[PDB]
């Protein structure tokens, strides 16, 4: 979850 987020952002 935390580098989904990271990398979509
Ligand atoms: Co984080």
């Amino acid at each position: 979850l935390a580098e989904a987020l990271h990398v979509a952002l």
